């Protein structure tokens, strides 16, 4: 039952829109990736408000977690599609938003990027299942909460519970749950580097050609901030 939500919620495929017969450009590349983001976040909001037991949260607690694990999300998605789709060859961004080294360059985005392509081949490296991935995403929606605690925490702490259950379930074992757990950690600090970035260029936007969608500023300016000053952290299970 479990699994079948999760497999029926999944989003189909989200494309940035940009223009593969024009030469590599900081600016392009951030532009569609800014684009890209802005469009994925619409899809996160529904598939999360469509998980299991998500309604039991306050609504301001829903809004929260979301802008929260946000990036997360993206990044292990990310990793995901690029070892399912390319052996973790390039970055698949979207299906015209492949990220070869060139790009990875001129996106100023290098480490990142090279960090994500590591992720990427654990995946493969670890042999990750489908299922494994869909609930180990979906764990990651409950990894990250403010220090002084959501509206309603006992809401939020009953649900991370019950999802950490539904993986000890497809494991079912304690090497796995090592293995799977620790892979989980290591996008954290990932992340964090993204919303770094983000921040940093957002600030410098209005000097680097740069154009931000409506949401994507709103959270890089409210929540982002949250998470960089450590008033927002990680759960990490080590
Ligand atoms: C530079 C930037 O345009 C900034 O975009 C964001 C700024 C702040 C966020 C917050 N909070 C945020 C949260 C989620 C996505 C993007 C976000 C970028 O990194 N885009 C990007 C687009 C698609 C994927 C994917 N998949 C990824 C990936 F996750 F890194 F892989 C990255």
């Amino acid at each position: 039952i479990f699994l079948n939500v999760l497999e029926a919620i999944e989003p189909g495929v989200v494309c940035a829109g940009h223009d593969n017969n024009q030469p590599d450009s900081f600016a392009a590349l951030l532009s569609s990736l800014n684009e890209l983001g802005e469009r994925q976040l619409v899809h996160v909001v529904k598939w999360a408000k469509a998980l299991p037991g998500f309604r039991n949260l306050h609504v301001d607690d829903q809004m929260a977690v979301i802008q929260y694990s946000w990036m997360g999300l993206m990044v292990f998605a990310m990793g995901w599609r690029s070892f399912t789709n390319v052996n973790s060859r390039m970055l698949y961004f979207a299906p015209d938003l492949v990220f070869n080294e060139y790009r990875m360059h001129k996106s100023r985005m290098y480490s990142q990027c090279v960090r994500m392509r590591h992720l990427s081949q654990e995946f493969g490296w670890l042999q990750i299942t489908p299922q494994e991935f869909l609930c180990m995403k979906a764990l990651l929606l409950f990894s990250i909460i403010p220090v002084d605690g959501l509206k309603n925490q006992k809401f939020f702490d009953e649900l991370r519970m019950n999802y950490i259950k539904e993986l000890d379930r497809i494991i079912a074992c304690s090497r796995r749950f090592y293995q799977l757990t620790k892979l989980l950690d290591s996008v954290q600090p990932i992340a964090r580097e993204l919303h770094q970035f983000a921040f940093d260029l957002l600030i410098k936007s209005h000097m680097v050609s740069v154009d931000f969608p409506e949401m994507m500023a709103e959270i890089i300016s409210v929540q982002v901030p949250k998470i960089l000053s450590g008033k927002v952290k990680p759960i990490y299970f080590h």
